[PDB]
Parts: C-alpha cells; sequence; structure tokens
C-alpha cells in the first residue's frame, strides 16, 4: 500500500548528460549517438538573452567554440546545426551508454521525470506534468538548462522537455527534443504569460481512485451526476472539462474499485463545493492532478 | 527557482539491484563485491511469516536452495549467512558495477531515496523521511522487500535501509544494512504499533525558510518566541522540542534570509494555533517535515 509522487530511475539518462560550454555559458547537454543536444542560448553572453538574433550569434560560432565535456572527458565537435531552440553539435565519438530512445512530444496533462543537472552532472529526479498552459513546476536553477525530461517503457528512454527558462511566476517552460517549445514561448530574457493554469480534471479523478484502493473513502458521497452539471462546476473551479475519451481511460480503475466515474465526479463536485474540511486525501490537504490514469496502475500493480 | 521533493540520481543503485528466489518467495537482493544482501523472510511461506523461527527454517536451506539472478544472469552461491534479519549470500562472482559505498545507521529526522523494485528491476525513485517513531511513508507492493534507501555523497551511495514490511497503519518498516530493525519492529506477520507519529520540528523550519528564499513569505509575522515557550506549543501539537543543536543546524539559512530561528518559530507557531487560513506554502496545504536543513541547502545551491 502507499501513494508517492514517484520519478522514473535515471541510470539510462544519467549515462547520456554532458557538460556543453561556449564562451563564458555553461548548461547541460544530452549525449546520443554522434550527436549532443543542448539549449541555443548556450552562444548567448548576458546582453544577447534580451533580444538575440540566434541566426547572427551562430554565425560567429565554429565547431572549436563548443566545448563539450562527459566526465573529464572532452569530446570532438565535427559539425554543428540550430533545429529550432535546439543546438546539435556531432561529435566523433558515439556515446557508447546510449540507451534504446526515442523523441516524443507530450500532450498536456501527462506526466515525466525530470533529472535536474548541473555542469553535465546529475543532482536529483522528480515527478512533473506538463500543464495545461504547457509550463511545469520544478526546481532549477542556473546552469540547470539542457536537463531533459522522460519516460521510460520498459527498454526504451522516451525524451519529451530539455529545459530553457523560469517565467515570472516562478513556474518553468522548455521544448521538445527537436526544439520547438510548449506553449507560447520564446527563448529570450523578456516578461512572458503562461496562461490560465487550469486543473487536469481526469488526474485528480485517477488520484481520488488511488486514494480509494489505499483505504482513503472518506470524500465518497451517496450522490451521481452528468458530465455537463459536473463540467458546469468544473468551468466554475478552471477544471478541463471530462469527456467520454477521459471516461474511458479511468475505465480499468473504475472497473478495479467498483466505482461508477460519475459517481466519482459528484464527490469531487462536493470536495471542490465544501473544501476538504480540514481533512486531508493521500497525505494531501489539496486535489492533487499531477498522476495520471497510467501512473495510478503503474504504482498499483509494480510496473518494472 | 521552485522547490520539489526530490530523489538523488538513481543509476548506481539500479546497478546493484539482484531477484532473490528461495523456493516460491521471491524478493530484490543488493549485490555488492561478492556479497548479495535481502531480507532473511525470503526462506518463510506463507505460513512460516505468522511466528517463524529463522534458525530453523535457515538450517533446512543450503547455497544451491538461493536462486540469485542479475538481469538473465545467474549467480553461483558458495555461502550464505544469517546477520540479524537480513541474509548475506556469498556468490562466485563481484559485481562489476560495484559503486563505492557505505553502510550507514541513519537518524530519525535524515531522509534519503527509496528505490522501488520488484523481480529485481527498478520500478522507480521517491525521497522519504525515518519518521521520528522509526517508519516511512512509502509506496510497497508484495515483491518489493529488498528495495533500498540511500544517500549519495559525490561518489559514495551510503545505503541505510531494506524493505521489510508494511504495519497495519499503512505506514513501512526495515533494517539497515546489518539487518537491525529501525524502530521496535520484528519481521513476522503479526499485529505491530508504531508510537505516536510526533512532526520533525527542524525539518517544518527547514521548509519555512525554503519557501521564503522561493518568495511565500505571507506565514511572516511581527513575533519572536524563545525555545521553551515555542516547545510549550510544540508539546501540544505533537512536534519535536527545538534545541541549540536545530538552531545551529538552521544558522546557514537563518543567515542566507536574514530570519532568526526565533522569529520562524513565532511564524510557526501561528500557523500551528490558526491554520493556513486556506492558504499554500511552496504549493502544500499543511506543513511539510520531509526536507532536511540539508536537503534545502542542496536544492538551493544546486549540489551535484
Ligand atoms: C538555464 O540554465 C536558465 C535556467 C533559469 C535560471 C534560473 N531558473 C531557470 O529556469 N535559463 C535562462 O537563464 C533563460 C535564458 C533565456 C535566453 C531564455 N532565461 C531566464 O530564464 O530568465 C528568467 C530568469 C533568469 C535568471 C534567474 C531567474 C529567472
Ligand atoms: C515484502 O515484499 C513484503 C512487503 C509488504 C507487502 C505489501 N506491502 C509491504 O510492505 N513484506 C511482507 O510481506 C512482510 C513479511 C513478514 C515476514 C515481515 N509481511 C507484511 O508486511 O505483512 C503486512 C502485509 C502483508 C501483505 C500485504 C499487506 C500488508
Amino acid at each position: 500500500s502507499g501513494f508517492r509522487k514517484m520519478a522514473f530511475p535515471s541510470g539510462k539518462v544519467e549515462g547520456c548528460m554532458v557538460q556543453v560550454t561556449c564562451g563564458t555559458t555553461t548548461l547541460n547537454g544530452l549525449w546520443l549517438d554522434d550527436v549532443v543536444y543542448c539549449p541555443r542560448h548556450v552562444i548567448c553572453t548576458s546582453e544577447d538573452m534580451l533580444n538575440p538574433n540566434y541566426e547572427d550569434l551562430l554565425i560567429r560560432k565554429s565547431n572549436h567554440n563548443f566545448l563539450v565535456q562527459a566526465g573529464n572527458v572532452q569530446l570532438r565537435v565535427i559539425g554543428h546545426s540550430m533545429q529550432n531552440c535546439v543546438l546539435k553539435l556531432k561529435v566523433d565519438t558515439a556515446n557508447p551508454k546510449t540507451p534504446k530512445y526515442k523523441f516524443v512530444r507530450i500532450q498536456p496533462g501527462q506526466t515525466f521525470s525530470v533529472l535536474a543537472c548541473y555542469n553535465g552532472s546529475p543532482s536529483g529526479v522528480y515527478q512533473c506534468a506538463m500543464r495545461p498552459n504547457f509550463t511545469i513546476k520544478g526546481s532549477f536553477l542556473n546552469g540547470s538548462c539542457g536537463s531533459v525530461g522522460f519516460n521510460i517503457d520498459y527498454d526504451c528512454v522516451s525524451f519529451c522537455y530539455m529545459h530553457n527558462m523560469e517565467l515570472p511566476t516562478g513556474v518553468h517552460a522548455g521544448t521538445d527534443l527537436e526544439g520547438n517549445f510548449y506553449g507560447p514561448f520564446v527563448d529570450r530574457q523578456t516578461a512572458q504569460a503562461a496562461g490560465t493554469d487550469t486543473t487536469i480534471t481526469v488526474n485528480v479523478l485517477a488520484w481520488l481512485y488511488a486514494a480509494v484502493i489505499n483505504g482513503d473513502r472518506w470524500f465518497l458521497n451517496r450522490f451521481t451526476t452528468t458530465l455537463n452539471d459536473f463540467n458546469l462546476v468544473a468551468m466554475k473551479y478552471n477544471y478541463e472539462p471530462l469527456t467520454q475519451d477521459h471516461v474511458d481511460i479511468l475505465g480499468p480503475l473504475s472497473a478495479q474499485t467498483g466505482i461508477a466515474v460519475l459517481d466519482m465526479c459528484a464527490s469531487l463536485k462536493e470536495l471542490l463545493q465544501n473544501g476538504m474540511n480540514g481533512r486531508t486525501i493521500l497525505g494531501s490537504a489539496l486535489l492533487e492532478d499531477e498522476f495520471t490514469p497510467f501512473d495510478v496502475v503503474r504504482q498499483c500493480s509494480g510496473v518494472t
């Protein structure tokens, strides 16, 4: 029993982290086959960062201007190209620790593990959701850029995130491994707005299922509701509208617990309308939306 | 910016996990040099578990009765010994992936990362505190025993925990790597009581410091207090009494933020006496006690 914000084991990603230095700027790179991926803003001086012309800045750089270091080992750069907001440095050496991997553009509401790195060395690992407004609630200091978010599927590492910047609200923004930002953000040191941040309804429901499975049942009420009725209440509280697809995804959890999704919806509506009255669910005094239905079933069936 | 429940990178511990099978029972083992460590209750049948005589049960077992598997690789067992509640299986092969390591008996209030495993394969990683009552609030299913808790100090893995059992309250109990239980627990399937579970005051203070550092300052009040006065209020709310040692440990955080420990104590007293009035601190609606002062300074200075 017990339910915990659980990260993927980080060993296969640790083996891909390198240090990328261009002039004074140092951040983390991802070393897969003979290509090192990092944020293109490694080429910026603190001045460039206010409104950089990446095209013009990159032209003053050649392969020898990119210092790539794995442990104490200095890699030889034999090619450089800019793809959106990612720099790809061709190196003479294929990473002998390259896991089986894919690049995936993850959907809002899905989760992933962040391996927070500095100077190409791992610091720690934590689970994040891609929020509806394409930000994450991370822990990132200077030097953390190039740190990556990933899922593991048995042997296959799926990289989905590369850390780039912190917004004025203190939340975090980054790119997929093709260098395309999640959300409307650009890699320049200007004030940038994430949209209103809405709660991931299907994830809140999964976590209430997770709680029921763990013997927290107090919030279970005598009521039911419909999607429209519930969605009226969802809109009021900035919850994402629930859909039959969301119901279908919860099916396994519904069928395991024997609690109809719309009954759980009625429970959530009363939680949302009355608060928790100083009570807690799975050791939290707020409704948690950073667990997917998959996250719940993995942790509850002991997937490795 | 940002503050997250962060686990250590798990790569060095992943390389030490093996599968130990005795008869039908399978759990995880830790493979360091030519010794595999696992819970001695691997030798129990479901019947034995109610009141096992480990001495008599172990005597019916020889080296060939211990099936040790690393990946698809079957290790040869050339020796077995019981040390408290741990079985040490001597194997013919030294683990070529053995990290630099120590066995440490960790203090209550200190934190560690758990690499949750099944069949010797990693499932995920999360941070736990050893509670004052020598239990942890984990996520552990059947097969999870042998899963270990550890800290990393640069190159050195410090193993402190090996998972053994879940108590009726749904919290978790285990041994150090010498097989000595944390707390009054024994490895038998009987009802066992952890003591009253008290809050780790020094950790709550570190986290309020963590919050101030992250721009959450609302709870900062105009009051101060003394240790005795504060400790009167601590006893009332089942907080561990605060000591000059605890103050000295917070010194760095106090000196960084410019907020006296006793002023922060006065803030905590009002939080404890008035609750949070529906407000949140670092995205929590409860006072968090599973961050040590070290945890806060590591995450805030980007230690790797
Ligand atoms: C990459 O290492 C860095 C990560 C920032 C630093 C502090 N917390 C983060 O997430 N990214 C940047 O510095 C980024 C570079 C621009 C070219 C996009 N700029 C940025 O994030 O500005 C906001 C900020 C900078 C420094 C401290 C706090 C916030
Ligand atoms: C080790 O794999 C297992 C871990 C339990 C299983 C479910 N959650 C856990 O932490 N440990 C035991 O099964 C342990 C063996 C005794 C000889 C100590 N017994 C135990 O934990 O009893 C409580 C329990 C058993 C099964 C399910 C739920 C609770």
